């Protein structure tokens, strides 16, 4: 189904961990409204968010962006301030690789559910009870969203691969994201300066 | 040991390069776009090869030499996470599915029509030939495959986990502790013994 | 446990600017170069201390938390556990490094005139200058035997330097307690409505 | 005395060709290691750890000592500018070598006898994995490092924190090693140009 995954989509300084929080929790209430994601394991559905939190985040803010110019919203954070707090590759990288290709093929929100429910249904995880089963829920996903592409855009045959193949760009920079620690130092970077100036 | 693994590298370079220009259009793009790819490309286009290799063999993978490695040799070379990972994500889903060498073919000239590599004087060109490529392995798959509807979305789906080994070969340094490591050893001993 | 562990960072975060304020002339340097020296040094400083915390410990370090070097290496990270111990808290333990020497050389990381964006680098070579002078002096006094304590001293900055990078790029800290915290907490968010 | 650490420092097919480079390379490093009192004296197995601990930081070095002698560049004979460093995609670690290392040792006229002895620490490093007699590697550090203060008290006896600035320049060695590895600095320095030379058999 594919009206459920666009329904699901538009449905003290270290206390930065407050706010992950929250950011992880609308993760998990949108995992949620997936369909059959709830009828997975519980261990399964744990490793599942532990695998796909990082793609699934970046995937939801590079989409958001669409509507700015050298900036992601999250609020709004421009590249220059993204390139003084060390990370400025990586900005680049999620500008170039993900928000303009979005932008340039007008990328609806059914069509980021259904990549964020591929993502999110990644049998490659490692401890996954049944794998067989994540795969075949992944399946359905794209399955639908072949299904979609081809009647709302059927001018356009190519749509479907493009969409699929903007998943190994997501995926490098989620590692690179890890590596850098990019979300933690985006919005811990200047409440941290900000506290450490009380040695004033 | 160590001579054979630097010819055996030139050769595979040159390999891939009279491979690429065999590419329809490829050898049409800008020198230095051409350049930009292939040095973009060479780790996941030398993984996804060896990989699809190795479906003729057990807990294990070919390279291209003849040089059968097996995972209990990875593991004590400090690898074995990465070879695990060859093995589970690549190996064994090609093995499940029989991708055959067309499919192959066409993901590694995917691959190589990377956009996304950084200097490209001309990506958009880069992405039409990528999309002409695609294109063409579904109009394979459809019709050599018409029973399985979804080939083509699983061939695009194993591209995520070839860019992730792809990084992870890079960073641990996958091939030169697999096969140089004793060599190196050896090479430093001939070094400290001679005059 | 989540709540705890950031609690926790916070509070340590506070103990290292009160400490840094302490150390004489720090407070003198432009507040933009305070603020470098800290971010630059945070990561080394908490090895510095935990190591030789875990002087009085086998197989393991203190944080109150005793994490024993079975579990690291059972959370993947084994490797930079056993670095932590054979490059720093055994040489700490086998040396006997007192908590002066720990306290000056601490003070030498935070005095890094390596760090980035530093206004004016040659102030802080200056106080690092003053801070190793003085640990000589300490070392030829009190271990006055030990002719060589001082650059031994000296020499288990590179090990505190590499460590240091390696606890970054592995989440060293995060996966040795942030591990079931981390199922409990998802699984917390599955089971709410 | 430290007169041996100062005597030791002033003694087609493109992945093979930076093979042979670093081949080379290597060797200079084994030889020069070989005239390192004592070094030699050490189980073979030890000697070969020494020096697969100790490569990169020793390799970087020679070549930031070498380059006190040249702007915004390093010499390996080949001088590499900085400009070729930032397209070869390792600005980054180059710039570091040219601020935390080359300008340092210029800054404060690190002789060749000193980078000797720091050399010889760093290659006498008791924290190489697998030594079988560690404590054996300890006490050769040990002898260079306070010959080298001895070295330092006389010929910079005006200079009396000297010693423990040389010996404070070993931690931005270590970061700068460990980030020269996982960028692959070397061989792309010099296996940048000969692979595009190569791949440019296009026509
Ligand atoms: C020991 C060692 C050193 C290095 C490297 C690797 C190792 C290295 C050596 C062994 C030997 C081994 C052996 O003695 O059989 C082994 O099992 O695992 C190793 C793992 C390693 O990472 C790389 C490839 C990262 C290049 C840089 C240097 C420092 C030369």
């Amino acid at each position: 189904p594919v009206e459920r995954i666009l329904e699901a989509e538009l449905a003290p300084v270290t206390n930065i961990c407050q706010a992950a929080d929250k950011q992880l929790f609308t993760l998990v209430e949108w995992a949620k409204r997936i369909p059959h994601f709830s009828e997975l394991p519980l261990d399964d559905q744990v490793i599942l968010l532990r695998a796909g939190w990082n793609e699934l985040l970046i995937a939801s803010f590079s989409h958001r962006s669409i509507a700015v110019k050298d900036g992601i919203l999250l609020l709004h954070v421009h590249r220059n301030s993204a390139h003084s707090a060390g990370v400025g590759a990586i900005f680049d990288r999620v500008l170039t690789e993900l928000v303009s290709k979005m932008r340039d093929m007008q990328m609806d929100k059914t069509e980021l559910g259904c990549l964020r429910a591929i993502v999110l249904f990644n049998p490659d995880s490692k401890g996954l009870s049944n794998p067989a089963e994540v795969e075949a829920l992944r399946e359905k996903v794209y399955a639908s969203l072949e299904a979609y592409c081809k009647h709302k855009y059927p001018e356009q045959p190519g749509r479907f691969a493009k969409l699929l193949l903007r998943l190994p760009a997501l995926r490098s920079i989620g590692l690179k994201c890890l590596e850098h620690l990019f979300f933690f130092k985006l919005i811990g970077d200047t409440p941290i300066d900000t506290f450490l100036m009380e040695m004033l």
